[PDB]
């Protein structure tokens, strides 16, 4: 069963979600992971708590908008980059990295800082 707190994410930012298939990936020392594609194309992975790690679009479509963190969307629109959408956003520990239709990423520290 896919953790609660992954699926209110999903019912949350997703319209009429369903599920295509769930893939639990288990390691011996390791926390559990989870990969759930949905019928829209949508690719997201989960913690072990159901915390999503990344979000990535199918070809072609963007994420939707309430997903980014604020300080990303206010990075990308100061920079004319916000109106193309998103097709990927990841993070971890070490920070945040979001991912534009063109091909531009943009990648920031724990802090909302730009980093190379």
């Amino acid at each position: 069963q896919l953790p609660l707190p992954a699926r209110n994410f999903i019912n949350r930012h997703f319209t009429k979600p369903e599920v295509s298939h769930i893939k639990i990936d288990k390691e011996m020392l390791e926390a559990t992971k989870y990969e759930v594609l949905l019928t829209d194309g949508t690719e997201i992975e989960f913690d072990s708590k159901g915390n999503w790690e990344e979000v990535s679009a199918r070809k072609g479509q963007v994420i939707p908008a309430s997903i980014v963190p604020n300080f990303a969307v206010d990075y990308l629109k100061a920079h004319n980059f916000a109106a193309e959408g998103v097709t990927k956003v990841e993070r971890d520990r070490k920070g945040y990295e979001v991912e534009l239709s063109t091909g531009v990423s943009f990648k920031f520290d724990k802090k909302g800082k730009f980093v190379k």
